[PDB]
C-alpha cells in the first residue's frame, strides 16, 4: 500500500529525528 | 572518581554512536 508505505517511512524518520533531538541534549546538559 | 567518570561517559557516547549507526544503516 503507498500511503502505508509512506506513513511508515515517515514515522521511522520522525522517530530518528526525535532521538537526535535527545541525544543533542544530552551533550549540552 | 575519575576513571570511572570517563567510562561512565565513554558508555554514553558509545551507546549514542551505536544508535546513530543504527540510523544510518536502517536508511537503507
Ligand atoms: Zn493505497
Ligand atoms: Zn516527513
Ligand atoms: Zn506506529
Ligand atoms: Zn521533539
Amino acid at each position: 500500500d503507498t500511503e502505508k508505505l509512506i506513513r511508515e517511512k515517515d514515522e521511522e524518520l520522525r522517530r530518528m529525528q526525535e532521538m537526535l533531538e535527545k541525544m543533542q541534549a544530552q551533550m549540552q546538559q
